[PDB]
DNA sequence: CCGACGGCGCATCAGC
DNA sequence: GCTGATGCGCC
DNA sequence: GTCGG
């Protein structure tokens, strides 16, 4: 972390657009800077040196000279005094609660912790959850831990039906030592781009892993795609493990490729990548890698035999899954 | 200057 | 009920 | 907020 000063600052900002301006273009903007200034290996001296990386504008450069003459950001400062933008910042830290729920709630009077536990009746099913185990979602996961939770994952999926393939991606496929929760990529061969040979696929896995007290609660299901909350089992007298955000996907087994590439992330390296195959005349999607043709209409699937095959129609050198941690 | 900026699953709601 | 818009989530 | 043309 040469330049963790920096890049803590546009993070800042970043989540500020989000949060509190609802500028979404803003918002990547300031996210894509930080992470090409993140990998950049020398501790930078100057605006006009990190003006010269791809995301980085003058508006950027101008910033980074202000918090390197004075170690500090004067709109940050003011920001971090603003009673409406504080809370609203707090109030999307929980889970199910965005942009515009924040700021209808702290019009109503809610902007604290206390404020939202004494009104749980005003909170939607997710909300609540969120709201449940806020202390818990913060933490991250050890990939001590993570190794603990693929062994029960991928073991009640077997015992449900040996023909689904699990495989846990996000940043733990990236090799990251903690994770903030776990991803979870299912695959089945009777769900193919092509048929739905059975029913509830997703469902019975789910159920398996609430059976086994595995999986605690439910954010949102529906046929390809579960959200929810799980927990490590502890052992005699010892202390719980705190409860952790699960996803589960469900891909068609015959595009395992595109969807384990999607849900390996990380997010800012798929808007770079999809981005750079628009440049390209191609659009990538978890399910497929399309030709854009002169109108703009994307083209029919092309065959895809392994991750690298969608690298090679971008033009881009492989890159493995500890690399895309951007 | 100015249009584009990644792509999509599930929940919730308005209109009919 | 359905459809489309919007919010919020995921990488 | 930044980039490309
Ligand atoms: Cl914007
Ligand atoms: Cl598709
Ligand atoms: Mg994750
Ligand atoms: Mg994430
Ligand atoms: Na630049
Ligand atoms: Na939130
Ligand atoms: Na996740």
């Amino acid at each position: 972390t040469l330049n963790g000063g920096i890049t803590d600052m546009l993070t800042e900002l970043a989540n500020f657009e989000k949060n509190v301006s609802q500028a979404i273009h803003k918002y990547n903007a300031y996210r894509k800077a930080a992470s090409v200034i993140a990998k950049y290996p020398h501790k930078i001296k100057s605006g006009a040196e990190a003006k010269k990386l791809p995301g980085v504008g003058t508006k950027i450069a101008e910033k980074i000279d202000e918090f390197l003459a004075t170690g500090k950001l004067r709109k940050l400062e003011k920001i971090r005094q603003d009673d409406t933008s504080s809370s609203i910042n707090f109030l999307t830290r929980v889970s199910g609660i965005g942009p515009s729920a924040a700021r209808k709630f702290v019009d109503e009077g809610i902007k604290t912790l206390e404020d939202l536990r004494k009104n749980e009746d005003k909170l939607n099913h997710h909300q609540r959850i969120g709201l449940k185990y806020f202390g818990d979602f913060e933490k991250r996961i050890p990939r001590e831990e993570m190794l603990q939770m693929q062994d029960i994952v991928l073991n009640e999926v077997k015992k449900v039906d040996s023909e689904y393939i699990a495989t846990v991606c996000g940043s733990f496929r990236r090799g990251a030592e903690s994770s903030g929760d776990m991803d979870v990529l299912l695959t089945h061969p009777s769900f193919t781009s092509e048929s739905t040979k059975q029913p509830k696929l997703l469902h019975q896995v789910v159920e398996q892993l609430q059976k086994v007290h595995f999986i605690t609660d439910t954010l949102s299901k529906g046929e390809t795609k579960f959200m929810g909350v799980c927990q490590l089992p502890s052992k005699n007298d010892e202390k719980e493990y705190p409860h952790r955000r699960i996803d589960i996907r469900l891909i068609p087994k015959d595009q395992y490729y595109c969807g384990v590439l999607y849900f390996t992330g990380s997010d800012i390296f798929n808007k770079n990548m999809r981005a750079h195959a628009l440049e390209k005349g191609f659009t990538i999607n978890e399910y497929t890698i399309r030709p854009l043709g002169v109108t703009g209409v994307a083209g029919e699937p092309l065959p895809v035999d392994s991750e690298k095959d969608i690298f090679d129609y971008i033009q881009w050198k492989y890159r493995e899954p500890k690399d895309r941690s951007e």
